[PDB]
Order: C-alpha cells, then sequence, then structure tokens
C-alpha cells in the first residue's frame, strides 16, 4: 500500500514514564518521574511547530506537554508506544521496534567490569588490567590518561561507556595486534549470559606517544547480531530493500540490511542523508531507517536540557525537508528507542514510552491511535510490503489507510 516506509528515531526523545518504569533505575533513583518531551518542555522550552502539526502534542498524556498544544486539524496519526523488552538500552529498543522480544537484557557497567569478567581476562591474556580504566571513559582521554602507564607496563586499558560494550586499548608496540585480537575474542566468549551479556566487544589498537596517540584502523569488532529473523530479515529475504542510515547498521550488525548508507557525523548530516537515500532513483520501493543519535549522545547522557531543546528544534525545523522529499505514497513514521531525560538523576536512559508520529500525503484522514507497543512498527511495516511479523507487534496499517 506504501510504496516506501521511512521510519526515523529520534534517540532516546521519551514521551513520559512507562507503566514498569520503577522496574529501572539512574544511580538508584527509580525512573517513575521521568519524562523527557515534558520536563524539557517545562524547564527550558520547545518549540516544534512541525512536530505539532502532525499531531505531537494530540499524544495522550496525562499532564500536556508544557509548550507543545494540541492541534485541531493535524496533518498525521500519532500516539505513543510502550517497551515489553526487559531493558532500556539502543540495541534492545532497537531490536523490538523490528519485532524482537528481549528478554534477556543487555548488561551495562556504569562501576566497570565485575570482578570474574576482568580476573578471567587477566588470567587468559597474562596481563594486568588497569582498575582505574575500567569504568566510562572516552575512547581518547584513557588512551592519554593510561597509556604511558600502559607503555611501561603491559597491561590492559579495558574502559566501557553508557552502551554494553567492553574495549580493550592496547599500544601495537607493546602489545601485539594478534595476542589483542585473541584477547578479545576470549572476552566475547564469557560475555554470552548475564550478568555480562554483551552487545559487543572492541579492540582499539594505537600507535604514536605520549600527548599524542592515535587510534590505528586494525580495530575489530565483535557484536551479537539479533537472536532471531526481525522485520529487517523478512524485507531482505522477500527482495525488499532495506536502507540503513547512521547507528542502525552497528546496532543490527547488518542483519537484514541491503543497503548502509553509514554513520552520521551528526543529525544534520543524517538528515542530509535519509534525504539523498530519498532521493535515489534506485530506490523505488522498501524500507528506510535512519538513527538520529545527537539527543541520546551529546544532550540526555549529559544532562544539558537547553541542548537537548535546541538539538529537537533543529530537527523540527528540518522535518519540512524530509517530507518534501516524500513521494505521495511514502509513509514517514517519526519514533524513539527509549527516554533520556535531561532534567532527571543519574546519567542513564529512562524508562518510558515512546512518540509515535506517522505522516503521507496519500493520507485521507488524520488523529490519534490507540496507545500501543514498540513492535507494532515492525508489524505494520511487515503487514504493508506483505511479509511476515517477526516475534511481536500488532500492525495499525488500517488505521492509516
Ligand atoms: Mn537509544
Ligand atoms: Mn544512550
Amino acid at each position: 500500500t506504501f510504496n516506501r516506509i521511512h521510519l526515523v528515531v529520534l534517540d532516546s526523545v521519551g514521551i513520559g514514564a512507562a507503566p514498569d518504569a520503577n522496574n529501572f533505575s539512574n544511580a538508584g533513583v527509580p525512573d517513575g518521574a521521568s519524562d523527557t518531551l515534558g520536563h524539557i518542555s517545562k524547564t527550558v522550552g520547545l518549540n516544534v511547530p512541525n512536530m505539532a502539526k502532525i499531531g505531537l502534542g494530540n499524544i495522550p498524556r496525562d499532564t500536556p506537554l508544557k509548550t507543545v498544544p494540541a492541534e485541531n486539524h493535524p496533518t498525521g496519526y500519532v500516539t505513543k508506544l510502550e517497551e515489553v523488552s526487559l531493558g532500556k538500552d539502543t540495541m534492545t529498543g532497537h531490536w523490538e521496534i523490528m519485532g524482537l522480544n528481549i528478554t534477556e537484557p543487555f548488561d551495562t557497567f556504569w562501576n566497570g567490569f565485575p570482578e570474574e569478567i576482568i580476573s578471567k581476562i587477566e588470567k587468559f591474556s597474562g596481563r594486568k588490567v588497569i582498575r582505574e580504566a575500567n569504568k566510562p571513559y572516552s575512547g581518547t582521554a584513557v588512551i592519554d590518561d593510561f597509556g604511558p602507564r600502559q607503555m611501561e607496563t603491559g597491561e590492559l586499558i579495558i574502559y566501557t561507556s553508557a552502551d554494553p560494550v567492553l574495549q580493550i586499548a592496547a599500544h601495537e608496540d607493546v602489545i601485539p595486534l594478534d595476542e589483542l585480537y585473541r584477547i578479545c575474542e576470549y572476552a566475547r566468549s564469557i560475555t554470552l549470559e548475564r550478568p555480562a551479556l554483551l552487545g559487543r566487544i572492541i579492540a582499539r589498537p594505537y600507535v604514536g606517544k605520549p600527548r599524542n596517540f592515535t587510534r590505528t584502523a586494525n580495530r575489530h569488532d565483535y557484536a551479537l547480531s539479533p537472536f532471531a529473523p526481525t522485520v529487517l530479515n523478512k524485507l531482505a529475504d522477500a527482495g525488499v530493500s532495506t536502507y540503513a542510515v547512521g547507528k542502525i547498521n552497528d546496532i543490527f550488525n547488518g542483519s537484514g540490511i541491503t543497503n548502509d548508507m553509514g554513520h552520521n557525523k551528526s543529525n544534520s548530516h543524517g538528515v542530509d542523508t535519509l534525504i539523498k537515500t530519498m532521493g535515489l532513483s534506485a530506490f523505488t520501493k522498501g524500507f528506510s531507517f535512519t538513527n538520529l543519535v545527537d539527543f541520546d549522545a551529546l544532550y540526555g547522557h549529559r544532562r544539558n536540557a537547553h541542548g537537548y531543546r535546541d538539538c529537537l528544534h533543529e530537527f523540527d525545523e528540518r522535518l519540512p525537508e524530509i517530507i518534501a522529499a516524500m513521494k505521495v505514497d511514502d509513509l514517514l513514521l517519526i519514533t524513539a528507542d527509549h527516554g533520556n531525560d535531561p532534567t532527571y538523576a543519574g546519567t542513564d536512559h529512562t524508562r518510558e514510552y515512546v512518540p509515535l508520529l506517522a505522516y503521507s500525503p496519500s493520507f485521507t484522514g488524520n488523529g490519534v491511535l490507540p496507545v500501543g507497543h514498540y513492535a507494532d512498527i515492525s508489524a505494520t511495516i511487515a503487514d504493508n510490503f506483505g511479509v511476515d511479523t517477526a516475534m511481536i507487534g500488532e500492525s495499525f496499517l488500517d488505521k492509516l489507510i
């Protein structure tokens, strides 16, 4: 029915604490007071007239978004969607958006990896791990802060980030690449189950000299693929094109992705890439899936409400460009994968409902859809292209056509 469907994930753009929010926490504080869009709106303001026109301010909430009025003549269909999976991480949310139910949520490690994991890597490698570096850390600061020490002692530098990732930095002159990879493979093999379930292990070789290090191209990644076919696989198996923009290919480890358009330098460069992709003469039928990550990486995790607002405003300003590039029989879906309330305690994601905005020039109606679940997105897409659903989700295609 829609010849193309373009799904855009505004990473972390939540619309209020989920019913099961208090099963999740932020530096010990349960997530049940979180509200990414509402707390932004109430503190720093929020001017998003293009999303409002589609209907962002018509999405049901107990208390309305302070600065996003209801729209009595909306141009699209909107609602909010509830996460079923037992995790609030990026991989879980995207996998569920594409139809999986994740009941073994990836572990994150705000206070570093536990002794069982470190002790094991030390015994396997014969190298000590620098304990002070075993915690969240920018890849760059960690190489600068502990590399000098590493060059002298041969110790491993094992660090993480807000994501379920284990990264091993090792200078090529003192830790041979082959050993780094063996160490990473061993690491990957002992992190397949909770409480050490990791999305990916990254080898981070690097060369150079103190106060001036370079991270080399000898990087290798050891990622988990989705454990069951997702709707991306269903589409690809049926010969339907699947175009990925931004973090999408990494998140799915390329599974069911026919055309990876690569990483975003920024949200704006991402929107440029989506627009270009929509304009390809080759792209006549199928699915595009874009992640715009800056909301999460730059603003949510850093608890910066002012910046989060500006990033939302900048996306809204560009939204008319995305729409101008649509064909009449295209569908645009805008959503998120969890919350990351910049006003909250902690520095993690927040367990929230996510907005759903739906727009096509072909629409003969508009309004508000019943509240749903993340994987309803996948099922709608499957329904549209005549392929099977994955684990979960129910189509709302008939409310759109
Ligand atoms: Mn995310
Ligand atoms: Mn995040």
